[PDB]
């Protein structure tokens, strides 16, 4: 069990932690930590809650509803948070595709993989700092989709988090 705190995941925005930035994120208030999910669970318009129980309204998706953090190209610093550590295949991260359509159910066919971190089979700390790089043909609101794949069971922890590129 885990979030991105920074940038604020959607989930984590939604909870007094993250400043209640969103509103209306159902169990995202008390829990951001928990969206789990089997491994490759990418189903459009359920990418945001992972098809969970409790997170749909995570799922909604307009250029305006949800709150975005500033940030440029090039690197980017995410520091997850774990309230449960667990063993940990990897860590992925997709973003957005130049030309998305911010009104549109999110779907991963319109996402690019961007990084990719192995896990080795360890048990990280409960913060976690890592360094990705954001595109350079991405400018505006895009949508990053971080994924927390756990070592020791099939599944994992989904994380939209909503940027604005300048
Ligand atoms: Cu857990």
């Amino acid at each position: 069990h885990g979030y991105v705190a920074s940038p604020g995941s959607r989930a984590f925005f939604g909870s007094s932690a993250g400043g209640n930035l969103n509103t209306n994120v159902g169990r995202a208030q008390w829990e951001p930590q928990s969206i789990e999910a089997p491994k490759n669970t990418f189903i459009t318009g359920k990418l945001a809650s992972a098809g969970v129980s409790g997170f749909e309204p995570l799922d909604e998706q307009t250029a305006t509803r949800w709150h975005k953090t500033n940030i440029t190209t090039g690197p980017l610093d995410i520091t997850w948070n774990l309230t449960a550590q667990h063993r940990t295949a990897s860590w992925d991260y997709y973003i957005t595709k130049n030309g998305w359509n911010p009104n549109q159910p999110l779907d991963i066919k319109n996402f690019d993989k961007i990084a990719s971190i192995d896990g080795k089979q360890e048990v990280p700390n409960k913060v976690v700092k890592q360094t990705i790089n954001i595109p350079t043909d991405r400018k505006g609101y895009h949508v990053i989709y971080a994924v927390w794949g756990i070592g020791d069971t099939v599944n994992a922890f989904y994380q939209a988090i909503d940027v604005n590129i300048q």
